[PDB]
């Protein structure tokens, strides 16, 4: 009885915000969009942009089904917290699934999706899909390119998008770490500060984060392909 939200949570003399910028002829939330699209046991999609965002086109992503709402806040923390607010609008409750993800994963699969769901339907709390930490750990100080030592790898994953939680749970996480002033990193980071204990489900390469130039070569090259 548990429905499926998907969550993509968007921020804003500076350039223009990475969700739109153009990767192989489309912007790079239009990616993120597809996938969950293809995905039909999905409730709705939410996109969460910034109230004075000026760049959303709603065209450039059209046929593809999604609702957007100018709930953002100062933070991705926020952002995520009103936007799971903002579900209860579509119908969802707080007994529902919401996977939310990084924009900045275009690599995102329905298949992928589809794993992560299948694996975590019936867990208690839920999870997040992950690498374990394939390279060696190497500590090097800040302000050098020196090397200090080499850091164990042992017991150590690498956290990506979706990460598929309840939304009542996640709700409440996130609001009492706002309260607490503590700033997270993600949504798992939330559910375990809460005192829960949530899950990694096997990851892929292809599933990481752009952010430098390079990352958009290695992206078009994956994509568009």
């Amino acid at each position: 009885t548990s429905r499926l939200f998907a969550l993509i949570p968007c921020a804003g003399g500076s350039a223009l915000p990475k969700q739109y910028r153009t990767l192989a002829g489309r912007a790079l939330l239009h990616y993120t969009l597809a996938a969950f699209d293809a995905c039909s046991e999905f409730a709705q999609t939410l996109v969460v942009i910034s109230p004075d965002d000026a760049h959303f086109d709603a065209r450039r992503f059209a046929g593809l089904r999604f609702a957007v709402r100018r709930c953002g806040g100062a933070s991705r923390q926020a952002s995520v917290m009103n936007g799971l607010i903002q579900l209860a609008e579509f119908g969802a409750t707080d007994a529902d699934w919401v996977l939310v993800h990084d924009a900045a994963r275009p690599g995102i699969t329905p298949a992928l999706i589809r794993t992560l769901i299948g694996a975590l339907k019936d867990d208690p709390v839920g999870g997040i899909v992950a690498l374990p930490v394939a390279d060696t750990l190497k500590r090097v100080p800040a302000g050098g390119d020196a090397i200090e030592r080499t850091e164990s790898r042992n017991g150590l994953w690498q956290a990506q998008t979706p990460q598929m939680f309840r939304i009542g749970m996640l709700r409440d996480a996130i609001q009492r770490a706002q309260l607490e002033g503590r700033d997270l990193t993600d949504e798992a980071s939330a559910i375990e500060w809460a005192g829960h204990t949530p899950r990694v489900v096997q990851g892929s390469l292809r599933n990481f984060k752009v952010t430098y130039p390079e990352d958009f070569d290695l992206a078009e090259a994956i994509l568009a392909h």
